[PDB]
């Protein structure tokens, strides 16, 4: 039901005093965009704990990628959802080429070699992510809210007509020039269990729609996504301190951290 937060001492919010002037922190849908600076982590780490949330973390290793899971997994270890309860689903080809790593208390690992409510009575949050990236900073609970995209590191600051959306009309992904807030990119996107499922069944659908009319969006799932988030707005919207590229795109001012990233 939700209970006090205890008392908590922290510096005063300033309310004529902005968290960052120097970026968009609040889409016009009223959703925070998370910046570093704009959250203490210790009022939301108490929040969260005192729900006794559970988050899922899903990743897809096939073939060549299973090469990935030691790093991804160590480092999700040290900077993921640090003091809560975690639940990794790796979903893989290869069940027996899954590294052997280390986790702390009150987490744990499921192999799925390639049901749905399972997710509903497992986790209260479901976060599905591309599994050739490393943690390289803190990724915690102010990613948490019902439904949530992240911004494409290319993209951020491009006007509209540059994003890469389908723009075949007869693609269920298509997106007209004039329409769009932000280009999401497809290696991290979550959200409630309900809202993931909600989303994940729309884009099967769409990409299946597709499939029948001989038609493959321009990005794929990716596509789709930025098509469902353009009319389904996300509660949050996830910095690109979320998806950074350090090889293709340097370390810019505006990020002050750079906390999951490709790999070198
Ligand atoms: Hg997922
Ligand atoms: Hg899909
Ligand atoms: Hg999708």
């Amino acid at each position: 039901f939700m209970v006090s937060l205890p008392r908590m001492v922290y510096p005063q919010p300033k309310v004529l005093t902005p968290c960052r002037k120097d970026v968009l922190v609040v889409t016009p849908w009223l959703a925070p965009i998370v910046w570093e600076g704009t959250f203490n982590i210790d009022i939301l780490n108490e929040q969260f704990r005192l729900q006794n949330t559970t988050i899922g973390l899903t990743v897809f290793a096939i073939k060549k990628y299973v090469a990935f899971l030691k790093l991804f997994l160590e480092t999700a270890e040290k900077h993921f959802m640090v003091g809560h309860r975690v639940h990794y689903y790796v979903f893989t080809d290869q069940p027996a080429a899954v590294p052997r790593v280390t986790l702390g208390t009150g987490r744990q690992l499921s192999v799925l070699e390639v049901c749905e409510r399972r997710f509903l009575s497992e986790v209260d949050y479901l976060v599905c992510v591309d599994v050739d990236r490393e943690f390289r900073d803190h990724v915690g609970v102010e990613i948490l809210t019902p439904l949530f995209g992240t911004l494409h590191p290319s993209f951020y600051g491009s006007s509209r007509e540059a994003f890469t959306y389908e723009r075949r009309p007869q693609s269920q992904a298509y997106i007209p020039k004039d329409e769009g807030d932000f280009y999401y990119m497809g290696a991290f996107f979550g959200g409630s269990v309900q809202e993931v499922q909600r989303l994940t069944r729309a884009c099967h659908q769409a990409m299946m729609v597709d499939q029948a009319n001989g038609i493959e969006a321009v990005w794929h799932d990716e596509s789709h996504l930025n098509k469902y988030l353009l009319r389904h707005k996300p509660t949050k919207v996830l910095s690109p301190e979320y998806l950074w590229d350090q090889q293709l795109l340097g370390w810019p001012a505006v990020l002050r951290k750079l906390r999951f990233t490709a790999v070198p």
